[PDB]
């Protein structure tokens, strides 16, 4: 329900970009 | 500085979350 932490830091287009932080550049959501 | 990854993860809503990735010690948003 949320995105928070201190690694690795990708953000994606969608109305004002989305906020996605994970270690392992993974498909986080399709939505 | 801006988006950058390796450093801080932070997000905000805005219609669809934003995403603002930061090394801190800066006023970004802040919600």
């Amino acid at each position: 329900l949320r995105v928070r932490r201190t690694l690795q830091c990708s953000c994606r287009r969608v109305c004002r970009n989305t906020c996605s932080c994970i270690r392992l550049s993974r498909s986080t959501y399709a939505s």
